[PDB]
C-alpha cells in the first residue's frame, strides 16, 4: 500500500506529536512540542482512548481520536469524536472524510450505540464535514461548565 | 465519627440501593424500569477506572447520586470533569440534596487539579439549569451525533 488509515503505535508518536501540537495552535495554545508529546503518549496510553492516523508516502497527513462514553439511559457504550485534525498542505484531498469513515466502521465493530461531538458554531468546515459524514446537528442537549 | 447526613463515595456495599435511583434515574430519560439491568450497567461504570460516583445520605437512606468521570482536554493539555449524571428522588427533593453533590463534586474536582467541570443537560430541564447557575456553572459549541 502507499495510503494508509490506521490505528497509531508507540512509533508514529513523535511524528504524530507535531500534528498534535498544530491542532493545539488552532485552539489558541502556544507550541510547546514537549507538553503536546508528553499529553499525546498520555492519552495513547490510556485503554479507553483511539486514536487512526492517516499516512501517505510516509507523511502523516491527519489524526482523529476518540474515546469511550457510557449512556446510563441506554445501559450502553458510545464514542466520542473528541479531536480532528489535517495538516494545512493535505487538506481537501479527503483525509479527514477517511479517517472519520474508519472512526465510523470502528464504533461499529465495537457496537457503539453511536459517535457524539461537539464543534465551535462558527466552524463552518467543521459542519460540511460532519453533515457529510451522516452526522446530525442536535440541540436537544445544552452544556454547562464549571471553571476552576 | 458521628454524623446523621452525609455525602461521600459510594462502595461496592452500597450498589444495590443505589441501583433503585439509578433505575429511577433511567426512568426519568424514558427508560423503562429494570432494576436487573440497571445494577449490572451501574457496577459496569463503577468499575470504570475513571469515574466517582458520590452519594448523599440521610438517616440512613440514600436520597441522591451524582456520576463524574475523567475528561481530557487536548488543547489545555489538561485533565477536567464531566458531571455525567445527577439524580435526587422525589421524596428527597428541595432539601439541598443535589446542591450538597455539586459542593462535593467541585471541591473533589479541585483537589484533583481539574481545569472545570463539564455537563450537559436537556435544554427543556428548567429545574437543571437554575440548579447550575446556583452553583457557579455557566451556560459557542454545537453537538452532532452518528447514529451508525
Ligand atoms: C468535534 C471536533 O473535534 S471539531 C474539530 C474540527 N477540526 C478543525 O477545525 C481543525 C482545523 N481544520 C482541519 O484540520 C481541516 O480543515 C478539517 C479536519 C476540518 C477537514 O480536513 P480535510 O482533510 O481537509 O477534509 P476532507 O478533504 O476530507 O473534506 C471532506 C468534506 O469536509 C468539508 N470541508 C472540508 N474542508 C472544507 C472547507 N475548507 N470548506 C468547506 N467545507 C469543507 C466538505 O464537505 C468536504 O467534502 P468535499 O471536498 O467533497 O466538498
Ligand atoms: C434537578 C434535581 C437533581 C434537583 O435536586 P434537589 O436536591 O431537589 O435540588 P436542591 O434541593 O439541591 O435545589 C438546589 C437549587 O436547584 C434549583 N431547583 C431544584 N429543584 C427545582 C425546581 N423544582 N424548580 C426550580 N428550581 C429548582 C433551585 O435553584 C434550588 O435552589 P433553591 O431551593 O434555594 O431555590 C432533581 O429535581 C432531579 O433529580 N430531577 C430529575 C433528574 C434531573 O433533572 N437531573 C438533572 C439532569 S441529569
Ligand atoms: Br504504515
Ligand atoms: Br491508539
Ligand atoms: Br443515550
Ligand atoms: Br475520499
Ligand atoms: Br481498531
Ligand atoms: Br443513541
Ligand atoms: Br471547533
Ligand atoms: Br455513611
Ligand atoms: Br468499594
Ligand atoms: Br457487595
Ligand atoms: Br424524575
Ligand atoms: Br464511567
Ligand atoms: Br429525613
Ligand atoms: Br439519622
Ligand atoms: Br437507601
Ligand atoms: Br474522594
Ligand atoms: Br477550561
Ligand atoms: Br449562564
Ligand atoms: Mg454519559
Ligand atoms: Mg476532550
Ligand atoms: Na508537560
Ligand atoms: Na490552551
Amino acid at each position: 500500500h502507499h495510503m494508509i488509515v490506521r490505528r497509531a503505535t508507540y512509533e508514529d508518536l513523535s511524528q504524530l506529536a507535531v500534528l498534535f501540537d498544530e491542532y493545539r495552535q488552532f485552539y489558541g495554545a502556544s507550541s510547546n512540542l514537549e507538553e503536546s508529546h508528553h499529553f499525546l503518549k498520555q492519552r495513547f496510553e490510556n485503554k479507553e482512548s483511539v486514536f487512526f492516523i492517516h499516512i501517505k508516502d510516509e507523511k502523516i497527513t491527519g489524526f482523529v481520536l476518540l474515546y469511550l462514553g457510557f449512556s446510563s439511559v441506554a445501559c450502553s457504550t458510545y464514542y466520542i469524536l473528541d479531536d480532528v485534525y489535517v495538516t494545512p498542505l493535505f487538506r481537501r484531498q479527503g483525509s479527514a472524510k477517511q479517517l472519520i469513515d474508519t472512526a465510523i466502521l470502528f464504533a461499529k465493530q465495537e457496537n457503539a450505540l453511536r459517535i457524539s461531538l461537539e464543534t465551535q458554531s462558527n466552524n463552518h468546515e467543521s459542519h460540511r464535514l460532519y453533515e457529510k459524514m451522516g452526522f446530525i446537528r442536535d440541540s436537544e442537549f445544552q452544556t454547562f461548565h464549571c471553571f476552576l
